[PDB]
């Protein structure tokens, strides 16, 4: 659970994350795939990419990191009331894509990592434990639907 205050703060630096999603959803994608390379794996297209100047080449990627921030901002933006949201997503990804919770984590880290990165000061302490919060309580919300379905994260 998120205070109001909490929330704010964490849509409040969304808001600079959606001035250039795609800047922010590539670099995501990027620090994800070169510091965890099994994640590249379930992105056929992408997954011969061998280089980072290689894959911030790439159109298909930027696509991506704009998917993914731009559904995430959708999700943040519910305040946790994101069940019609969390259901469709906690679905395809643990059967479709086969996706693991621990994959979860890691792109949880990569992005915290780029806000870190793109905005310093905006994005401080207070506001950090406040995203992180959200984005735990995201991945716990689609670890039990995993569940629900037999996949264990
Ligand atoms: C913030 C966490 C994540 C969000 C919000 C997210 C969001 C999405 C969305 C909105 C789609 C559209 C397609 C669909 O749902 O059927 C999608 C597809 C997909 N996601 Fe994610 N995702 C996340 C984490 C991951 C991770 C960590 C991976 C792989 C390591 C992943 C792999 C995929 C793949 C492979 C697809 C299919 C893309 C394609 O077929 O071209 N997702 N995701």
């Amino acid at each position: 659970g998120l205070s109001d205050g909490e929330w704010q703060l964490v849509l409040n630096v969304w808001g600079k994350v959606e001035a250039d999603l795609a800047g922010h959803g590539q670099e995501v994608l990027i620090r994800l795939f070169k510091g965890h390379p099994e994640t590249l794996e379930k992105f056929d297209k992408f997954k011969h990419l061998k280089s980072e100047d290689e894959m911030k080449r790439s159109e298909d990627l930027k696509k991506h990191g704009n998917t993914v921030l731009t559904a995430l901002g959708g999700i943040l933006k519910k305040k946790g009331h994101h069940e019609a949201e969390l259901k469709p997503l906690a679905q395809s990804h643990a059967t479709k894509h086969k996706i693991p919770i621990k994959y979860l984590e890691f792109i949880s880290e990569a992005i915290i990592q780029v806000l870190q990165s793109k905005h310093p000061g905006d994005f401080g302490a207070d506001t950090q434990a406040a995203m992180k919060k959200a984005l735990e309580l995201f991945r716990n919300d689609i670890a039990a639907k995993y569940k629900e379905l037999g996949f264990q994260g």
